[PDB]
């Protein structure tokens, strides 16, 4: 009934950010430091959906991984149908240091007290900004301190980029619910609060209606496909994007940018989400596999090893003492706009269950987000048939599996 016995350690990964070579020397370190453990790099597929289907499949028997790499939405789904091992009894067994991971990263993980996987490649929002633009615009040379400022500014910096161009772009479909979580919750919303959905509430409401504004009514933003990338070539002054898109608009920017957090809300409350994927360990695995593969987790996820996982692929550090490490101490200063990502970490929030934990619920917020801001569609009527239908999923998928 479970995967048993002395073969090696089988990590199922996508490699993302290109890491296979990172995580090869993550492997060899850790052959170094267990001598009687070995570990196989599987290709389980060329992004976070294909490793979820191979896991999916390989469920049905025990040719199942040992450390398998599942995403913000895909672990949640997982755990729930009871096939994860819940990691909690585990870290104190093993000694593992939870408490200098960093707070958010670990309690994205998080569920009824009980912890289901390891930070490992994660991401959070930042806001890009072409500081030729601000200069024309007259503005300092910060991001905005909320979005009610930026929302001011947008006009000015319309007007200095000119025809053609966005003193703003928003993400589309492909990423516009994770990208708008900070705006709504900097203005009071929410997709939900736990399981109860609060699309429809006021604030959220109100939300909406500011990005919808900025697009329409405003007018100084636009929905980007390639936001990244129409940042770099100067299309749009300014973009709320993933910190992995960091390394690829400094190659290709020809102009100076800056990195900003995104605003906070009142008396800095957190609106900034975390993003990315973490390390599980398959609840039918033997017990002597278990803590072998908890072993690997917590070493390439300690602080010299996520400091270097980061400096190779641009995710972020998971460790709160990985700021201490001498090259990531050497990197930072180097890297100013990484520091900028690295210090937003404890200022982030975990995400909005409706996103997260609803099956599909970023894709079917982010098709309406897309609908108000291509087509114009009127917030109340989006949200609320948006909420319907997720009412619907949510009762029909997860609210029974949860007794």
């Amino acid at each position: 009934s479970v995967k048993s016995g002395s073969g090696p350690i089988d990590f199922w990964s996508s490699h993302p950010g290109q890491s296979s070579a990172a995580e090869r020397e993550l492997i060899g370190r850790f052959q170094d430091r267990f001598p009687t453990l070995s570990v196989k790099l599987i290709d389980a597929g060329k992004d976070y959906d294909e490793v979820a289907q191979k896991f999916n499949a390989a469920l049905i028997g025990t040719d199942v991984p040992d450390v398998v790499l599942l995403d913000d939405r895909w672990w949640f789904h997982f755990a729930l149908s009871g096939v994860l091992t819940a990691l909690d009894d585990l870290f104190g067994q093993v000694g593992v240091d939870t408490t200098d991971y960093v707070d958010s990263l670990l309690a994205d993980y998080e569920f009824n007290g009980r912890h289901y996987a390891v930070p490992y490649a994660r991401s959070t929002p930042l806001f890009y900004y072409n500081k030729a633009a601000w200069q024309q615009a007259g503005l300092p040379d910060r991001g905005p301190q909320s979005w009610s400022e930026f929302d001011e500014w947008g006009p000015e910096l319309q007007r200095v980029v000119g025809a053609g161009r966005s003193a703003h772009g928003w993400a589309n479909a492909d990423l516009i619910s994770w990208t708008f979580q900070g705006p709504n919750w900097a203005f009071g919303g929410a997709y939900s609060d736990k399981w109860t959905l609060t699309l429809t509430e006021p604030a959220t409401i109100a939300a909406g209606n500011f990005y919808r504004n900025s697009i329409h009514g405003k007018g100084y933003a636009a929905v980007a496909n390639d936001i990244a990338n129409e940042f770099a070539t100067g299309i749009l002054a300014s973009a709320v994007a993933s910190t992995g898109s960091l390394a690829g608009i400094t190659a290709s920017a020809r102009f100076d940018f800056g990195a900003a957090p995104l605003p906070t809300g009142p008396d800095a409350a957190p609106a900034c989400p975390t993003g990315g994927a973490g390390l599980a360990i398959p609840a039918k695995l033997s017990e002597e596999r278990k803590v072998n593969a908890l072993k690997f987790i917590a070493f390439v996820t300690n602080p010299t090893n996520t400091a270097y996982f980061s400096q190779q692929t641009g995710y972020l550090p998971v460790r709160k003492s990985a700021v201490d490490d001498a090259s990531e101490r050497h990197y930072l200063a180097d890297n100013p706009r990484a520091r900028v990502a690295l210090d937003q970490l404890p200022h982030t929030r975990t995400q909005d269950y409706a996103r997260v934990f609803l099956p599909g619920g970023d894709r079917i917020i982010s098709a309406g987000l897309e609908s108000i801001g291509l087509r114009g569609a009127d917030v109340t009527k989006t949200f609320t048939n948006i909420q319907k239908r997720l009412q619907v999923i949510l009762d029909r998928q997860i609210m029974r599996k949860l007794a």
